[PDB]
């Protein structure tokens, strides 16, 4: 996601974590504000364009070597790659927080976890094709951009009605209410199925596999001829909106569950 998506995911997680988890995170971050997770949710997307953080560029993705929209699937060993991926990063940074939450690596580990659980839910962060669709130029609202960019940024900002932190917060609140009482309120009971703090790879692969299915069902189900030739801010946006909204909701809810587990400090 772009910044709005990440911040929204983070605010959703803040609505579901336990008070002790809240303290656990605020103390690591040095941030006692009511935006403590949202404030650090975009940090990894800066870090990756620094000399020191450049190594972490691949940690945003797992490049599923599938064939959408006919066939989707993601596999850890096939797809992660030798430079690491979202899944291997979740394992590493989770384990740092399990082993040494008060150590000097914990701050960045937590910033990564908040960010990367977000990214695992963006279907095109879970797809190899044309660099996650970055290579697929498209028209959106009369302007040239690319398919990746509209999923990260244009469509979520359009749905949220902007891009400020306060807009992310409002959006998060809308989605959080959908989880508590609204359209996701039955489904969500099964959103943490399979979660296992002792098996971060399996846990995050469930999430990524779930998200990757939408590459076939929604992102590319119209086919590339349609995608390459049609302004995607019309019916394509309309079809995409319920999907990215549910995925952002899943990401926030799962992020909260995972933070609760981390803060519980299992031996
Ligand atoms: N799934 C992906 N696999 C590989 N590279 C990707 C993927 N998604 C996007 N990219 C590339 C496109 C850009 O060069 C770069 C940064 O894209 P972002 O910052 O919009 S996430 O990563
Ligand atoms: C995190 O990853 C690094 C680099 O691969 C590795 O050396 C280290 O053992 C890992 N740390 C944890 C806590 O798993
Ligand atoms: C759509 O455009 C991409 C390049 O962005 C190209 O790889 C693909 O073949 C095109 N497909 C069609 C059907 O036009
Ligand atoms: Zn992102
Ligand atoms: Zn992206
Ligand atoms: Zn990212």
């Amino acid at each position: 996601w772009g910044n709005l998506g990440h911040e929204t995911v983070a605010y959703i997680a803040q609505s579901f974590v336990a008070s002790s988890t809240e303290s656990f995170c605020q103390n690591i971050l040095g941030d006692d504000s009511t935006s403590y997770l949202a404030n650090v949710a975009t940090w990894a997307d800066t870090y990756k364009y620094t000399d020191a953080g450049e190594f972490s560029k691949p940690y945003h993705f797992i490049d599923a070597q599938d064939n959408p929209p006919q066939s989707c699937g993601v596999d850890y060993d096939r797809d992660c790659g030798s430079a690491g991926c979202s899944i291997s990063a979740i394992q590493n940074y989770t384990n740092i927080l399990l082993e040494s939450p008060n150590g000097s690596e914990a701050l960045n580990a937590l910033k990564f976890v908040v960010h990367i659980i977000g990214d695992i839910h963006q279907p095109l962060h879970d797809e190899n094709l044309e660099a996650g669709g970055n290579g697929i130029d498209v028209t959106y609202d009369g302007e040239t951009t690319n398919l990746h960019h509209i999923w990260d940024t244009n469509m979520p900002e359009e749905a949220a009605g902007g891009y400020s932190l306060s807009v992310a917060k409002t959006y998060a609140d809308l989605l959080t209410e959908r989880i508590k009482t609204g359209t996701y309120s039955s489904k969500k009971d099964s959103w943490t199925d399979g979660i296992d703090i002792k098996d971060p790879v399996s846990t995050s692969m469930i999430w990524a596999a779930d998200a990757n299915t939408y590459v076939c069902s929604t992102v590319l189900d119209d086919g590339l001829a349609y995608i390459n030739s049609t302004d995607l801010s019309g019916e394509y946006y309309d079809k995409s909106q319920p999907v990215f909204e549910e995925l952002i909701a899943k990401a926030g809810y799962r992020l909260a569950a995972w933070l609760d587990l981390i803060a519980s400090q299992p031996s």
